[PDB]
């Protein structure tokens, strides 16, 4: 179902993909809008929605959505961009 | 009227502390967070299990707005505002 | 205008660094706020044993809001302004 | 229309990184950009030898602005949106 | 003399200068409100203005000015904050 923030993520380089675009919670028919491949990740028990585009096609997509960036930080070797449908 | 929420990477998997010891416990109960002592506090600390994602929205519901987010060490921290 | 506020991890303990050895003598008594010096400093701190959140919403009723959060080393820093 | 835009340590100096291999043509050609494939990359990227505060002050006048500026790594990244 | 943007930093402890607040293309009539004097450091080319300053006295010298701090971030251990004339 609609939630109204996301957390969008890729590693370094910001120019390449794969873009983390969701969680397992997240919005089936917005993962299926952008694209996205679902995938449980070696050691999680949690499944996770990615692309292979980078993270400035993702974002104009999620743009056309009515989502907006709120805010952008670096942690470890991974660039995060929350987002707020507004 | 600021909040202060955190989760360690993964971003999309909890726990998400959601307060420190002098909160609103109204708050803390609507949000369904548990409070603890972590090892070596003296302090108690409200967390829940869901993801930050969860704690957004909720946070939303009762007039809560992300004003900024920022990582440090290996956290993801996000300061919200009522308003 | 412009305030800068920092603590280190973790965020929901003090103390909070909240000005320099020129920062406003009246806001910084406001705050309750002790000076003290670092070992290799040659210059003066203001701190309280709050953690931010307090803080931040003690500046809120002073008129100030935060404009960013950032993260660097182990400390997080808050920069606010008065709006 | 959002972008992302980057440069290592000293901000004072570029290269700055300006787009990724599907960017617009025509905004990388209107900074003075030029697109090479770094080694050990499958990709091509934009970049101009002007600092980031050269570049940010071309945006502005395309209707850019940021909203975002974060460090990763040596890396400083801006995020602008046109509005 | 139009700076639409601002780039400008210090190291930790944030609350003590010098802090950076130009680079060579940067206008020398805000240099010298702010100041400012010219510095190369040793693997640099090129000179960066700077000021004795902590970064809370620049910041209300810019406010004054007309410019606001759109977004601050740390990078190793220098704090940068990026302000806009509006
Ligand atoms: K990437
Ligand atoms: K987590
Ligand atoms: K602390
Ligand atoms: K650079
Ligand atoms: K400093």
């Amino acid at each position: 179902s609609h939630m109204p923030y996301l957390l969008i993520s890729t590693q370094i380089r910001m120019e390449v993909g794969p873009t983390m675009v969701g969680d397992e919670q997240s919005d089936p028919e917005l993962m299926q809008h952008l694209g996205a491949s679902k995938r449980r990740a070696l050691g999680n028990n949690f499944y996770e929605y990615y692309v292979d585009d980078p993270p400035r096609i993702v974002l104009d997509k999620l743009e056309r959505r009515g989502f907006r960036v709120l805010s952008m930080t670096g942690v470890g070797q991974t660039l995060v961009w929350c987002l707020h449908k507004e």
